[PDB]
């Protein structure tokens, strides 16, 4: 909403880039005084032909001449504008870019976590673009449009002052968005739909979501309708207003005709003068608002490259000792992140180290050990406390000093998207490769050198080799290795490895500690195998220091824990439009009509500029009140048909986008959720694909339909019009036609690497911050940078040359025929009346692909029927389900990722009414085999019976009803109560008491009270954010109320806080009487109270039995018990 002054718009303004919008500025004002000179010469040449109706030929050379040197002048001023407006407009862009991200290198980091990656890659691109497209061409055709208004006005004061108060006394009667409401509640409806796709299929609930969009969509229709007949009677009113603008324009000439003030060429001037200024007018509006914007998107990018941090990475201030023991302390460390200053996470922290003294840090999850190691790199700034090096502040240390001085290895090893490399130069700017081949033999990632396929050139990267935890985490210590650091910092170097990753990656962190101080983090022994020092990070806070042993006689607590697109065709588009015959139909015929009456009018245009000459005040008067009639019944008849055509177009797209819609959410509904695994499938994505490309096809076929017609028929009309009228018509006419097509036309790839590559920056902040490269990350952003300005300077000097081509074609088509048809009538071809007639009529009377491939993108969507079907209702619907399950032999992919195998070789056994927990690793993809027993996906090896019967041959929907499924994050619908609850069973009607009577069994039953007194809250979630666990206990109910047989539990004890475990272990276990239930969880809560367990390993069942049992056979599970 802030928005910035247009003059500081422009504020990286240069000498070059001065004289060049000057220029554009002093080019746009002559182009627009030119063109109401060309309209005074229009007038002109009406009365020289006026006059020559009651000496033709030397007017007629000069007014040639005129034209000529018109279009002439309009070339090189379209060219010389367009061009340097378009340069100015680059090198601005050019150096915001350069700004802009050098000012976001510069950024603090507290500032990019308070902001947003995402919301600033959006920006830098899009902002950027804006500014770029509006400042530029924009303000060109502003200043261009503003002129021709000035120079217009300028002559109506000039040739008539009663004409100008006539058109400011008629100006008072000049002067006399809830289709986006119900789309709204459309796409309310079909985000909580689709984003929540999971509870409609797991409920069969496709069925009233399709009445509920539907009705949506009905009234969506109707305010669509309704919207598009306001703007079409509002268009038709407009162009009756310009026609009996004309009428009465007409009229008043003729009474000055009859008082022989104006000449009917003054008259016909002052009018289109006035005319052209008010068009001019309703052009400059949009281009006004687009630089409204722009300059709202320069305020909002301006706060960021006016800024400073508190700790500028590019201080020039700060010591430099090039002698550093490697002391490092830590006394009296209050700091509360600048994000959430209310939680204090660091008070008074106290810890020294010295050089080449290994410490460690130990404690809670979360509890502020790697606060330390983010303030160390001067990441914040502490509020209180001293954090010395060597006796020295670290504020008084340069920081670009301070961070080449000590290298950190990340928790998560990252690699940026390029070549192995600078991924390992990264290290320092100079380089020799010895010094590679001794960082990679230190780093043991020499083994892999040579087994990756290349040289040292392999793209690595998420474009590239997928690389391995392993592999990433050595080369990221390789890289640390290069810069010859001093100070290690180890924070959870630990992670997400294999155990020979483990053993080897801490074979590399010892061969590097060796004289080398480390203030290393692991949850692990493997790093406390020989720490010096071990600092008890507990409750934010140091509890004491000493070695092993020390910390083994004081207490030693945490160990004692830790001991263990096909382009359709057009009749094919048309096709889903058939049943709008009429509509259809009466479409084409109003715009024929259009096409017929255009060039009438431009007909009696010219028949009333010819009467015009006669010296007799009868004649003329009659003749003139019968012109300014036949004007105005054209005007009505205009708007009538062109009313009608728009009622009928707009209701003939409402319909097709109504049609349109629901059998894409019935495609929708019906295909797998496997489909739903893509990326491409995102419910956002989806959502506004569904909007915008039904848009388009409705434009698409109404639209070209109308306009087609249209155009055909103006051509039409104008061919045979010109052909009667004489010869040479048709010759000159289709002369003149290419221009239009010219005039209709009116890299970004290379933008988009380097947005990669910026959102690789960003992302990456800390780390890049980390290893003050910033400045090669600049350099590589001016390389990428460096072709998209010389393609966009080339293209805006095509795009210049080709508009000035256009507006000088149409002046020379102009003055061209005009002179030929003045030798035709010398000769004595055809008459002044036949060339007035073609120059008026012709020369001032007279989106697809997008729509076609949304067309091309819904046929596509609407015939993939996926193999597994959930609207389908064929199969065999089973009298009662026996309460059995069989998994043989199930081999699994994910379909999204069919690299990893999950499931390889199942197997398992569930009786009636047999409580068969399921346990296991975390991560690997035990929610698969429930998705399974959902029919979620198809497993292309073993089989999945229910009792003596195979999914494949029995009716999904009986196999959707009769089970139960209680999702890890609850999802409510933006309903009642009563509608959100009752969606577990809609196969019957819902009543009220037994709603009541069946949620009473999740306890609920009082909860809902405390409310608006009807208990079937309206809100539901609106504005009464209910707690999580209750939202589980009212999902729980949900998936309870059809008794369903067997259930199955998808992460209950999950994301549940403590004080609603009681209840929901309670609702649960009344729910798990005398069923067959199916839990997978990571809590042994309902483990407890469990007849049999299944504990699974990377998608195997490796043991079998019950807890107990299990315990005493001490086999895997009882090594997982910790």
């Amino acid at each position: 909403l802030p928005m910035v002054g247009p003059l500081a718009l422009f504020r990286f303004a240069d000498g070059k880039d001065i004289v060049l919008i000057f220029m554009g500025t002093v080019m746009s004002v002559a182009h627009g005084a030119v063109l109401p000179l060309m309209c005074i010469v229009f007038g002109d040449m009406t009365d020289s032909f006026i006059k020559d109706s009651m000496t033709l030929q030397e007017d007629m050379q000069s007014f040639a001449i005129y034209y000529s040197i018109m279009g002439f002048v309009v070339l090189v001023a379209a060219y010389m504008q367009v061009s340097f407006w378009a340069l100015a407009a680059g090198r601005q862009v050019r150096r915001i870019r350069k700004l802009f991200f050098h000012r976001i290198m510069q950024q603090d980091i507290g500032w990019f976590d308070v902001n947003e990656t995402g919301e600033l890659n959006t920006r830098l691109t899009d902002d950027v673009y804006k500014i770029q497209e509006g400042i530029g061409d924009k303000v060109g055709m502003l200043i261009q449009a503003f002129s021709t208004f000035i120079t217009s006005f300028i002559i109506g004061f000039v040739k008539g002052w009663k004409l100008t108060l006539v058109i400011l006394a008629v100006s008072p009667a000049l002067g006399i968005a809830k289709e986006q409401t119900a789309y709204a509640k459309a796409g309310a409806v079909a985000e909580e739909v689709l984003s929540a796709i999971r509870t409609v299929f797991a409920f069969s609930g496709q069925d009233r979501e399709i009445k509920r969009y539907h009705k949506n969509l009905e009234d969506a229709k109707n305010m669509g309708i309704k919207k598009a007949i306001s703007a079409n009677i509002a268009m038709g009113f407009t162009f009756l207003m310009i026609y009996l603008s004309y009428a009465l324009a007409f009229w008043y000439g003729s009474i000055l005709i009859m008082s022989k003030e104006y000449t009917i060429g003054t008259v016909l001037t002052v009018f289109f003068v006035v005319l052209i200024g008010a068009f001019t007018m309703g052009q400059t509006s949009p281009n006004i608002q687009s630089f409204a914007s722009a300059r709202g998107a320069a305020h909002k990018v301006y706060s960021i490259i006016d800024n400073q941090p508190c700790i500028d990475s590019y201080s020039d201030a700060g010591f430099k000792p090039d002698s550093i023991k490697g002391n490092i302390e830590f006394r009296n460390i209050h700091f509360n992140y600048p994000s959430r200053p209310d939680v204090k996470i660091l008070n008074n922290m106290s810890l020294s180290v010295k050089s080449g003294q290994t410490i460690a840090l130990v404690g809670s999850s979360g509890c502020g050990k790697s606060t330390t190691i983010q303030l160390l790199q001067r990441f914040y700034d502490p509020q209180e406390g001293s954090v010395s090096i060597d006796t020295h502040d670290i504020r008084s240390l340069n920081v670009r000093y301070l961070r080449e001085m000590i290298g950190v290895v990340s928790q998560e090893p990252i690699l940026f998207a390029t070549t192995i490399a600078e991924n390992i130069k990264y290290g320092r700017p100079d380089v020799t490769q010895q010094e590679i081949e001794q960082a990679a033999k230190e780093a043991n990632a020499y083994d892999f050198i040579m087994n990756l396929p290349d040289k040292f050139e392999t793209l690595v990267g998420d474009r590239g080799t997928q690389m391995s935890g392993g592999q990433k985490q050595r080369i990221a210590i390789a890289r640390a290795l290069v810069r010859n650091p001093k100070i290690l910092l180890l924070d959870e170097a630990t992670s997400a490895l294999d155990a020979e990753s483990e053993t080897i990656v801490q074979a590399a962190l010892d061969k590097v500690r060796l004289g080398r101080t480390t203030i290393v983090v692991a949850h692990r022994l493997s790093t406390i195998r020989n720490a010096d020092v071990i600092a008890g990070f507990h409750k934010g806070d140091v509890i004491e220091l000493g070695t092993h042993s020390q910390l083994m006689e004081k207490q030693g607590v945490y160990y004692t824990l830790v001991t263990m697109v096909p382009p359709v065709s057009f009749l094919k588009v048309m096709r889903l439009n058939l049943s709008e015959w009429p509509y259809m139909a009466l479409g084409t015929f109003c715009a024929i009509i259009n096409g017929m009456m255009q060039p009438l009018f431009a007909v009696i245009f010219s028949k009333i500029i010819a009467v015009f000459a006669e010296p007799n005040q009868e004649i003329v008067r009659q003749k003139s009140e019968f012109f300014s009639l036949m004007f105005a019944a054209i005007g009505g008849v205009t708007f009538v048909t062109m009313f009608l055509q728009g009622f009928c177009f707009g209701k003939s797209g409402e319909l097709l986008t109504l049609k349109l819609r629901l059998g894409a959410f019935k495609s929708m509904m019906r295909q797998d959720l496997g489909w739903f695994d893509n990326p491409k499938n995102s419910v956002g994505a989806l959502t506004t694909r569904l909007a915008t490309d039904a848009a388009q096809v409705q434009g698409a076929t109404g639209v070209r339909m109308a306009t087609l017609a249209q155009n055909i028929a103006n051509l039409g009309t104008s061919i045979i019009i010109s052909f009667v009228y004489g010869w040479e018509l048709t010759l000159l006419i289709l002369s003149v036609v290419p221009i239009m097509a010219v005039a209709g036309s009116v890299d970004k790839k290379e933008l988009e690497k380097a947005g990669k590559i910026a959102t690789e920056a960003i992302e990456n902040i800390r780390t890049v911050a980390s290893l003050t490269r910033e400045p090669k990350f600049e350099s590589l952003y001016q390389e990428n940078l460096h072709v998209p300005y010389k393609n966009s300077q080339k293209k805006a000097h095509v795009y210049g040359f080709t508009f000035s081509f256009s507006q000088a074609m149409i002046y020379f088509a102009y003055a061209g025929c005009f002179r030929f048809g003045a030798w035709l009538i010398k000769e004595g071809r055809m008459d002044a009346e036949g060339v007035y007639l073609v120059i008026s009529a012709v020369l001032f009377g007279a989106n697809y692909a997008k729509a076609k491939m949304s067309a091309s993108h819904l046929m596509m969507l609407m015939n993939r029927e996926p193999a597994i079907d959930n609207l389908s209702e064929e199969g065999q619907s089973p009298d009662k389900f026996d309460g059995n399950v069989r998994f043989e032999g199930v081999k699994f992919n994910y379909p999204s990722r069919p690299e990893v195998p999950i499931l390889r070789g199942l197997n398992l056994k569930v009786s009636k009414g047999e409580t068969l927990a399921l346990v296991g690793s975390s991560g690997c993809g035990k929610s698969t085999t429930i998705q399974l027993l959902e029919r979620f996906y198809d497993p292309m090896h073993g089989k999945v019976e229910l009792d003596g019967i195979s999914a494949k041959q029995l009716n999904i929907h009986w196999l959707r009803s009769q089970i139960g499924i209680v999702s890890q994050e609850p999802v409510l619908f933006d309903c009642t109560l009563a509608e959100n609850i009752a969606y577990g069973d809609n196969s019957r009607t819902v009543t009220l008491e037994e709603i009541q009577a069946a949620a009473k069994a999740a306890n609920i039953h009082s909860f809902i009270e405390n409310l608006p007194q009807g208990y079937d809250t309206q809100a539901g979630d609106k504005g009464t954010q209910l707690s999580g666990g209750q939202k589980q206990r009212i999902a729980i109910a949900r998936a309870i109320l059809r008794n369903p047989k067997l259930l199955l539990l998808d992460e209950a004890t999950s994301a549940l806080d403590t004080e609603s475990e009681k209840v929901v272990q309670e609702a649960l276990d009344q729910a798990s009487r005398g069923r067959t239930c199916i839990v997978v969880a990571h809590r042994l809560s309902t483990i407890q109270n469990a007849d049999r367990i299944a504990v699974f390993q990377a998608g195997v069942v490796v043991e079998q039995g019950t807890h107990q049992q299990l315990l005493a056979k001490k086999g895997i599970y009882s090594m997982l018990v910790n």
